[PDB]
């Protein structure tokens, strides 16, 4: 319960919409993508402008309210909603300005990937981001951001040229390579630790149609397929991206009925470049095993972005355990296949991703993002509907991770689950974590922004 | 040259960006999708809120500035930019609020379709809109709006429940079936004639993955493909949509190279419903000729929306002639094939669309959209790059229209070209036009909003 004068100053300054626990849309406004997170904020402030975010940060600081910031609400740790605090909700700040001649996009901090991609593709332009359209740009970029265009053009942060950011003191700063470069280093991988980003500026690239393929392999052939994949990606051109999703086969017409619901490897691949070269490149990796349900298409980049994932179903409840690998040993390969064979929910995926390429050619210390030199990512992404089955699916992800943990290092902060606060130092490493703390001490000394993979100051 | 106190009142009330002819970004900001339209506004006002729009509409009325209103900039007539007037540019008002429980979306007037579909598809929901993601939602909906979901769920306006609209006098109104219903009737098909819509409210539908097919037929087999189409679509269930696009075959690896750049029928089809039924239904319509470069996929609806058109090239210069047909005779089929054989630009399409279904079940006078009872639309959509070639592409469109004029009636206001201001009466018909003139006399009696398929008051 709040100070009336502080609240009245807030209401007069704030031009967005405020949602209170008694309002009709409070229950839908406080849900985030991870539906296991059920929390009740004192206030949700739907900002519509940078002055709105200023007023909301300042109101929160003066009132002592625990601050959650929300872009697209996809935090796998549930950081975008809080008990008893204020949600600074950016979802209505979804505007993008694209300059075709300059190959530049300026995107507000609340954009969804699909809105961003629609705007840039109006000019046949693009820049790297994640693979599911309704993910928020904000959290994704601040953690690094990888997807289809990343082996060719780097992480999202490798194309970021500046931000507008509201800091804990209510100030509005620009951070770039020429202005507050210490803060600009930190926001490229350091998350929401340093303030609320209200606008991102990106360099764009011309991206025409891309040759794309998706197919399914039986777990029978898993050893030969995963070994073909890790061997080929070690020397693959930047232009090829190839990812493996172990999952239950979806009940789709392109798959034989006897495969529906059983563990398979879903392989998805694309060529960023000439589609005829892409057709030759993909044809040579599609037959590592017998391809079932093969879909080949020459897609506009916006449609590639909208494709993931097959079955198009939004799960209510999720739990993720992830790490990087420097090498994918045969022992790690067998472990991945044994646990994939035990997947229970049709929405769970054991993801095997290969980064590298342009991501790995950026010097390690040039941004806050850790583990550019590890090309493999494995993600035990459990997802289900029924809340009484939480233990089944959570246990699957935990046991898989534990059996792999010796082969893993680091961790992508954007794949951390609600119980992985203690993983922050191991994810960043000692040198980056220490540098991040010094930037935290300068820009957020009270740790007002602590609903994130948190960096304590000093 | 403007009255300096009306100017300063406006700038004080306006919290958005103003672009003047001397500013560096003026030339990029004044371009619209139809690059044959080259106009120089006195002022571009980039609105960020409904009060911004109120200030701009009032400033234009007080100053006598000619008003262009801009959503997504896709006017085939060039109406979203003006010489010497003001552009009320809505492109930054791109926010969408979605209720999963109530299956409702509220979208601002500047949204692009792809941003809208991303936000609704985050909940596996959708509502009918156009087929190209970067089209503006504003002008599309005010004209009617049809696309992949229309045979199943109707026009965009058929799912619209209310608008917030800024009228010529500067007031903000709600318009619905229970509040200002004469205005609500008129904005569902009447264009921007009655004010600036700053928010649309839509009913949503659950749309999971849809089975989709695109393929290409030789003109050799042209007559039997088009007759199969027009025969099948007369009795096809609502769940099937099947459209034909006669064009030069794009140079894509799924097509043999000997077909590249030569006239073909591009056939695109989808089933809105169970994908296994969809696979049977599409296969039953795919083989009236030999299908070259066949792509079949089970796509999330958002990826279907992002798919058009194959080759993903944005043309610089366009010219369109369109009308409705009540029937497609063999004689008209021959004319369409003859004219398609003469297509010169790789970006031109002679489109043959079939609406009907749920569109035709809405009583004719329920909205201002005309010609629900004509199921065929043909669109001679010329598009090219080289400005020295305008005459030839323009001529193709008009010669083709004139050769089909015995079969064509009415006309979609959203497909009309810059020289077609005279066609407004024929498009709506005398009775609808008369009623529209009465709503205009009430809400825009000075015809402040005249850059549209214009309806003069009285
Ligand atoms: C279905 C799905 C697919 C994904 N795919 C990918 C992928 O392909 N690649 C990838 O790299 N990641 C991917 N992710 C992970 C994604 O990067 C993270 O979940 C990210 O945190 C999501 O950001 P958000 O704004 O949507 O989330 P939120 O829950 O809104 O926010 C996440 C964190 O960022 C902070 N934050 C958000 N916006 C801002 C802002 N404007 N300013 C300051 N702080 C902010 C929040 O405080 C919180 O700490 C995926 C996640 C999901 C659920
Ligand atoms: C590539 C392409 C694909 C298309 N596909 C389809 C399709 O599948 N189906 C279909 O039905 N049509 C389609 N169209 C046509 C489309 O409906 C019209 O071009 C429409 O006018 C585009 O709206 P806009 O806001 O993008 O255009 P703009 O140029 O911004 O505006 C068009 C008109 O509407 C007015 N206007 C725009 N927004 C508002 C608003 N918020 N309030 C008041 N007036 C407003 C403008 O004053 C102008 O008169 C397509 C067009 C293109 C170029």
């Amino acid at each position: 319960q709040l100070d009336p004068a502080t609240l009245a100053a807030f209401s007069a300054a704030f031009r967005g919409e405020l949602i209170w626990p008694s309002d009709a849309d409070y229950d839908e406004a406080r849900r985030i993508w991870n539906g296991t997170i059920d929390r009740r904020p004192a206030l949700i402030a739907r900002c519509t402008s940078t002055p709105d975010v200023v007023a909301a940060v300042s109101f929160a600081r003066k009132s002592g309210l625990l601050v959650a910031v929300r872009g697209g609400g996809h935090s796998m740790a549930g950081h975008s909603v809080c008990d008893g605090g204020i949600v600074i909700d950016l979802s209505l700040m979804n505007s993008i300005k694209v300059s075709r001649r300059l190959r530049r996009a300026r995107a507000q901090g609340g954009c969804l990937l699909g809105a961003f991609d629609t705007a840039t593709q109006a000019h046949m332009l693009a820049t790297p981001a994640g693979v599911v359209s309704h993910t928020g740009l904000g959290g994704l970029v601040l953690g690094g951001g990888f997807g289809w265009l990343s082996r060719k053009y780097g992480l999202s942060i490798d194309n970021l040229t500046s931000v507008e950011i509201v800091t804990a003191d209510g100030g509005v700063l620009t951070a770039s390579d020429t202005e507050n470069p210490d803060l600009f280093w930190a926001v490229r991988g350091g998350g929401g630790n340093f303030g609320v980003v209200t606008a991102f500026e990106f360099d764009l690239h011309r991206v025409g149609p891309v040759r794309f393929a998706s197919t399914y392999y039986s777990l029978d052939e898993g050893p030969q397929v995963i070994r073909a994949w890790r061997d080929h990606m070690a020397t693959a051109p930047d232009e090829l991206t190839w990812a493996l999703y172990l999952r239950l086969a979806p009940p789709l017409p392109e798959l034989p009925a006897d495969m529906h619901g059983k563990p398979v490897i879903c392989a998805m691949s694309c060529w960023i470049g000439d589609p005829h070269e892409g057709e030759r490149q993909l044809e040579s990796i599609l037959h590592a095993g017998k391809p079932h349900g093969l879909t080949k298409a020459t897609l506009p980049y916006r449609a590639l972005q909208a494709y993931s994932f097959p079955g198009a179903v939004v799960p209510d409840r999720i739990y993720t355990k992830s790490g990087y690998l420097n090498e994918l040993s045969d022992e790690a390969t067998d472990t991945v296949l044994e646990h994939a064979a035990d997947i229970a929910s049709p929405f769970t995926q054991l993801e095997l991703l290969y980064l590298g390429g342009a991501v790995a050619r950026v010097p390690d210390d040039a941004t806050a993002y850790p583990n550019r030199q590890s090309p493999f990512v494995t993600n035990l992404a459990a997802a289900w509907m029924d809340p009484t089955e939480d233990a089944r699916h959570t246990a699957w992800a935990r046991e898989g991770y534990r059996a792999l943990a010796g082969h893993l290092s680091g961790g992508y902060v954007n794949f951390m689950n609600p119980g992985e606060a203690d993983r922050t130092r191991e994810a960043y490493g000692a040198a980056k974590f220490e540098r991040l703390q010094g930037v935290k001490a300068k820009y957020d000394p009270t740790n007002l922004f602590r609903l994130n993979q948190n960096i304590p100051p000093s």
